[PDB]
């Protein structure tokens, strides 16, 4: 099934659960780097969601989500992601060089074939984002974070979850569907295409959705927004992007296209 390992070999090869620059600071939980094979080990802080990863992650198994190895409890332990997020290699963290036009319709794809695995096995992310789309030491994309998700049609939660930068309509109100996937992978497309992170609190627009409409209105175009960091992007493959990521992004949920048509469109782009 999954490994089952000892509290204190983790607590070992992680140097005693060492701080500095750990990985990352995740949600209910910090990421140190472990070695056992190099390992990502998720060491949780302030229960529920611990089960449901666990739970989700013996199901689900693909090339375009992140594997999980094992557990601890006296700790999640995955395969190491030496690429870190999307997110990060974006923003160049670190002084990483910029990703190419190339790599990024890659990255599009691969992510386009996880959320397609997990739709096809009746469940919802809820937290799609380019922090939670891990890089391998290829730069395969990997959906990673299963603590939130739902097994699968239409209905409602009091404990609304997820990034408000990224999150449908319908979700910001409590609806869990997996239509709210589709419109938070078009901001992630957004951010692929620009460069520009959702949230930008010293930027105007703050939001990146909000460039979607500055377009609309025949103000700018997409041209304008492209990632001024590449030297290899084209004009019919970012435009192609670009609409897949205009239909994405539709506020009512119904009209938006499912995961297998995004899928289709994308290998469309590069074809
Ligand atoms: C799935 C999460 C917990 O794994 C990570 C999270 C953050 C940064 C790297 C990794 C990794 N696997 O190397």
């Amino acid at each position: 099934r999954f490994h089952s390992f000892s509290f204190y070999e983790l607590k070992n090869v992680t140097n005693n659960f060492d701080e500095r620059p750990k990985m990352g600071e995740g949600g209910f939980g910090v990421v140190y780097k472990g070695y056992v094979t190099t390992v990502a080990v998720k060491k949780l802080a302030a229960k529920q969601q611990f089960d449901q990863e666990i739970k989700v992650m013996a199901k689900c198994q693909h090339e375009n989500l992140v594997e999980l190895l094992g557990f601890s409890s006296d700790c999640l332990v995955y395969v190491y992601m030496p690429n870190g997020s999307l997110l990060d290699r974006l923003s160049c963290l670190d002084g990483t060089p910029p990703l190419s036009w190339h790599m990024r319709c890659k990255i599009a794809q691969g992510a386009a074939n996880g959320i397609n695995f997990l739709h096809e096995n009746h469940h919802i992310h809820r937290d799609i984002k380019s922090a939670n789309i891990l890089l391998d030491e290829a730069f395969t994309a990997k959906i990673s974070d299963f603590g939130l998700a739902r097994a699968s049609q239409t209905v409602m939660t009091s404990r609304i979850v997820g990034t408000t930068a990224y999150m449908a309509p319908e979700a910001l109100r409590g609806e869990i569907t997996p239509k709210s996937d589709i419109y938070s992978f078009g901001v992630v497309l957004l951010e692929i295409i620009t460069g520009l992170p959702a949230v930008d609190e010293h930027r105007e627009p703050q939001l990146l959705l909000d460039i979607k409409e500055e377009i609309e209105d025949e103000e700018k175009t997409i041209e304008d927004y492209i990632d001024k960091k590449m030297n290899d992007a084209d004009s019919t493959s970012v435009e192609a992007m670009y609409s897949v990521a205009s239909q994405c992004l539709h506020e009512k949920k119904n009209k938006r296209p499912d995961i297998k048509k995004v899928q289709q469109l994308l290998q469309e782009m590069t074809a």
